[PDB]
């Protein structure tokens, strides 16, 4: 297994092969320069006023003192919720990853990944560690989550670009963390995206440049799992402008399981019916 | 199958749950409370009842939306929270409401298939019988539960069976005989089934169910009016999905960005 840089027009069966083989890859030109600049324009004041460091106390202390990870992106970015969440590559991969086992999937969470100059290396980790059921899951099973880390600024070795350990997703539970010397930094242009299944060991690097390294992420997981981020605080007019696909992603529609059982229902009917969506 | 009084110590009930997989708590509710839920539900659906001579109806929604007693009193029942705290707490942290249904077997209904309640969790095929349950059901009886009217039957000890084990034989199913107000405790791994109602009258009752906070509930209560959410207790607000949940590792799920959902919605 190795790091792979594939173009946008890669066949889907080739991408899922690399995900099955190496557990990660980079899709170049995942977004265009227009979407990158629009996302930066919408979250500029948000991230600037956000305070560096975690917001609350939890066990996985992987938020550095010089790191900003604001979420709430569907609420603070129109391009995020109207276009980014409808990205065909995300839904093409998510359908083949969760479909045959869980049925529907929806949005788990998504945050800005902002590395201030001088930030040290993030601890190497798997994204699904905050799932208690990850101890039950064998590495042959489908992943509990998948992440889409999109570069807004450049991602270099020196400015703290994300590093992955290809092949570490196939390790059995309890396997020790990969050594730092085994981490492989990811080189990305603005708009490129690194695909991170919940089982791939990875971490942010140290930002040893004079300029911040900023990315932003989306993540999806099976519909039977509670998302880290709710969206019932969003204004009603926002939901009605969302596509039906994004409405389901953000928790406003009933979800169907793989055997046609429904969860997230309003009584016995659909949640969208009782709300008038 | 154990029948225990209401004042049974919590440690005793959890011990019988671990060993037998089910039991009944007699007088779980007073007969008044169970009756009020039905009356409030009937007053909600407002089905047309024809009189003896000639001379605005809603479909059934969530039980917490239909019945004020259900969402304000039944969902705050200390016995359910005492059991859910000890079954989900150490492993999962928070728990919340999974789903609730009105259980009415009309006269003539055949025997329901024997099943486990956690069969619709795909992750049930990774769980070991000694692991904590994925969900727990509390079935409260409004009418009497008898053999003839199709009262629920259980197979004690079948919760320890390996995954893939065959369903228990019908000859080895134990009928649960409950008076109005009692409640049958059904963890997700207990093999059970409703019986055949061979009497002339309905078998009435309802159920609540809870599961770990990291699992998506069967029912969403997002359509509930804001006035109803505000009058709920903070415990019930979290139960019905209006509050941020805390995992065992103190990582929060169901947040509003990085903060709490109840703070963003002004609860
Ligand atoms: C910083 C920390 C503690 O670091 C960790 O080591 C491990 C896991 C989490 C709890 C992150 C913080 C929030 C999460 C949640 C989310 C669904 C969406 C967030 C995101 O977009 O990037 C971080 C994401 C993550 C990709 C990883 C996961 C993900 O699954
Ligand atoms: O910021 C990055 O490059 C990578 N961040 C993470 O993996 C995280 O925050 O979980
Ligand atoms: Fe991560
Ligand atoms: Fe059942």
């Amino acid at each position: 297994p190795q790091l792979h840089y594939v173009p946008y027009d890669t066949p889907v069966e080739d991408v899922m092969r690399i995900l099955k083989e190496s557990g990660t890859l980079v899709i170049r030109n995942f977004l265009d320069q227009n979407t990158v600049q629009k996302v930066q324009d919408e979250v500029d004041d948000y991230v600037r006023n956000w305070n560096p460091g975690p917001k609350y106390n939890h066990d996985i202390k992987n938020v550095g003192s010089k790191t900003k990870q604001p979420s709430n992106l569907s609420l603070m970015s129109k391009t995020y919720r109207c276009e980014v969440l409808n990205h065909p590559w995300m839904h093409a991969i998510c359908e083949r990853m969760f479909g045959p086992t869980y049925g529907d999937y929806w949005f788990n969470g998504g945050s800005i990944l902002h590395l201030e100059p001088g930030e040290n290396t993030q601890p190497i980790h798997q994204d699904h560690v905050f799932y208690q059921i990850s101890k039950w899951r064998r590495p042959t099973d489908p992943d509990l989550t998948i992440n889409f880390t999109m570069a807004l600024t450049e991602f270099t070795v020196e400015n703290g670009g994300t590093r992955v350990c290809p092949g570490s997703h196939l390790w059995e539970n309890g396997h020790a963390s990969p050594a730092e010397e085994d981490m492989v930094p990811v080189l990305m242009q603005p708009g490129d995206a690194l695909i991170l299944p919940g089982s791939m060991w990875h971490s942010a690097g140290a930002n040893r440049t004079s300029e911040y390294r900023r990315g932003f992420a989306t993540s999806f997981h099976p519909c039977h799992f509670t998302p880290i981020e709710s969206h019932h605080h969003l204004p009603r007019e926002m939901v009605e402008e969302m596509t039906p696909l994004v409405q389901k992603m953000l928790g406003f529609r009933t979800l169907n399981l793989h055997n046609n059982v429904k969860v997230w229902k309003a009584g016995e009917g659909n949640l969208e019916d009782a709300t008038g969506l």
